[PDB]
RNA sequence: GGGGGUGAAACGGUCUCGACAGGGGUUCGCCUUUGGACGUGGGUUCGACUCCCACCACCUCC
């Protein structure tokens, strides 16, 4: 069940700010994840258009059976503000920064909300 | 091939804080409200992830 981080990050990039930010599931991969054998094994989050869609995280669709699910490796969005998505934005694709999945879990409300922040290390 | 069990740490009361769409409003700034994620389509409930309902999938019992 719940929280689960991102220890790949620690000793790869280092975090500058950090935002909490829903994500649009579709409800199998949220069972997925109430489970827990998915990987930030090189998951960031990318802005394709001016929205930001969290990619390359997979997540092992329904797998303690089998099922009929979805796309494991899917682009999957972001939600914040207008504000407060704006920045980010600009303070990263300078090729600076990068916006990398830091911690998942679900919120009091019971839903499933990412961790991110800006990153570099080398 | 039949039988049983499983499909959210609160055993009913949503607001995905946010993006994005669909409204109704607007001094075109913006305010307001609805959706969207809990295997799936179904109804039932003033309202449900949790109550029914099949159908699926896991596991399981001659």
């Amino acid at each position: 069940a719940p929280v689960l981080e991102n220890r790949r990050a620690r000793h790869d990039y280092e975090i500058l700010e950090t935002y909490e930010a829903g994500i649009a599931l579709k409800g199998t991969e949220v069972k997925s994840l109430r489970a827990g054998k998915v990987d930030f094994t090189g998951s960031f989050a990318r802005f394709e258009d001016g929205e930001l869609y969290l990619e390359n995280l997979y997540i092992a669709p329904y797998e303690k059976g089998s099922y009929a699910n979805v796309d494991p490796r899917r682009k999957r969005k972001l939600l914040l503000h207008k504000h407060e998505l704006r920045r980010l934005l600009g303070k990263v694709e300078q090729k600076g920064l990068t916006l990398v999945p830091l911690k998942i879990y679900f919120n009091e409300r019971g839903y499933a909300k990412v961790l991110l922040g800006l990153a570099r290390g080398k």
